[PDB]
DNA sequence: ATCAATATCCACCTGCAGATTCTACCAAAAGTGTATTTGGAAACTGCTCCATCAAAAGGCATGTTCAGCTGGTTCAGCTGAACATGCCTTTTGATGGAGCAGTTTCCAAATACACTTTTGGTAGAATCTGCAGGTGGATATTGAT
């Protein structure tokens, strides 16, 4: 609610219609408007349970109300809102086959890629049929951790708990599996505006920017950014120019195109890591310069706000400070994951044993 | 309330197998030296193990009913303690005679050192099979009436 200097929306809109004022000023004002209306999301719309804990989340890119989610026990759910047709389910071993990475297929929306603790990077349908296994550990106590895909390049990529990343085509053709790190890789991600430089994060207190076509020589990498603590995720923006990274103790950093090494800014925020808790992953908003993250208080962290609850915090990217706080009782669990729709009208949250939807207010005639 | 009557304890005494100590003989304990091998400081490395302390399933802390134990009481019948009284085995010394423990000695044969050759046991990859779980059906079990 509390917001900084800004005014004259209809004025700015007409000035844009005249060509006087540039578009980004309007974009700033409307980012402010979106946060303002986000302060009226307070009425939590929907809750959804199933069995063992949620571990990974993904949005159907084309459709707003549908979402896919993967559990701690190999349990996948596909769920649509306003349908009430008893959502789609598939079970797994339930104990040690925790899926941990999940993105939709841009081609066949009723498919999905997945990375499992069983040691099986697979591509499987929501109907149960395993389409194709992509890799394998072939030795237990060695499993996969990370996964992503790109369509413009037609590439698939996935990371391990030991330090090596794999890169395949949609029809196999594996020319990769060189080692990148010495320990587990939490997240990996591809650029949207270009197609052939990559980002990876790990427990090594380092996050790495790669050139997936040019480097082949066992740590002849392109760039390496250090950290004070491990990193749970490093995710690109949709514009491709601002890279977000998130630690385990208390930090977020924004790196630019210009000198990947040096940082533009650091966004301190506590999301302290824990064993049985699902690891925390900050995320962009696809069409603004906002960031949305879940909080996990630490009594020792120097809080700027005087009220410290298990809240969902939102920030502006290119400034550093906050603009909104989501909270709803009956949901005092801790939203490990939070992801806005690529559409831009709906938000999904993953708490322990719960999936939540935070949509906007329904008005009265 | 006392008294009769057993058994034991406390004090003194005298004489003896065991205690002790003194004495002669000695293989074992300390000296001395060389030869050979060993804990322990330093480094390395890679398995295993404690710090952290959300959130739900399900086990436990509480509270209730009432049904079988426990633990008091009673008492009739059976028994071990006490004891007499007698008497057969055990003791214990003594002796006398046969076997065995140990003590020596010699010696073929049982056995350790050590060189060298092969190979059963181990371990990591590769394949299989059957206990778990599941599901359903037919029998057994159990308590109110």
């Amino acid at each position: 609610q509390i917001l900084p200097p800004c005014r004259s929306i209809v004025r700015t809109l007409h000035q844009h219609k005249l060509g006087r004022a540039s578009w980004p000023s309007v974009q700033q004002g409307l980012q402010q408007s979106f946060l303002h209306t986000l302060d009226s999301y307070r009425i939590l719309q929907k809750a959804a349970p199933f069995d063992r804990r949620a571990t990974s989340l993904a949005w159907h890119p084309t459709h707003p109300s549908t979402v896919a989610v993967g559990s701690k026990g190999g349990d996948i759910m596909l769920w649509n809102f306003g349908i009430k047709d008893k959502p789609t389910f598939i079970k797994g071993i339930g104990a040690g086959g925790s899926i941990t990475g999940l993105k939709f297929n841009p081609l066949n929306t009723n498919q999905f890629y997945a990375s499992s603790m069983e040691g099986t990077t697979r591509l499987q349908d929501f109907k149960g049929n395993i389409l194709r296994v992509f890799a394998s550990s072939d030795t237990i106590n060695i499993w996969f951790c990370s996964l992503d895909v790109s369509a413009s390049s037609r590439m698939v990529v996935t990371g391990d708990n030991v330090g090596n990343v794999i890169l395949l085509n949609m029809d196999g053709k594996e020319l990769w599996n060189l080692r990148m790190h010495k320990k587990k890789v939490t997240h990996v991600a591809l650029n949207p505006c270009c197609d052939w430089f990559l980002a990876t994060a790990s427990v090594d207190q380092t996050v790495k920017i790669w050139d997936l076509r040019q480097v082949r020589g066992k740590a002849s990498f392109l760039y390496s950014l250090p950290h004070r603590h491990p990193v749970n995720a490093a995710c690109f923006s949709p514009d491709g120019a601002r890279l977000l990274t998130t630690d385990q103790k208390s930090e977020i950093r924004v790196y630019s195109a210009s000198q990947w090494d040096c940082p533009l800014g650091l966004i301190p925020h506590p999301h302290r890591h824990f064993q049985h808790l699902t690891p925390i992953k900050a995320a962009w908003h696809p069409r603004y310069n906002l960031i949305v993250v879940g909080r996990y208080p630490d009594p020792n962290f120097k809080s700027c706000t005087p009220y410290e609850l298990r809240t969902i915090d939102v920030f502006d990217g290119n400034s550093g400070k906050m603009m909104c706080q989501l909270y709803d009782p009956e949901s005092s669990g801790i939203s490990s994951l939070n992801e806005f729709n690529p559409m831009g009208d709906t938000l999904a949250s993953a708490m322990g044993y719960h999936i939540l939807i935070w949509s906007q207010e329904e008005a009265r005639t």
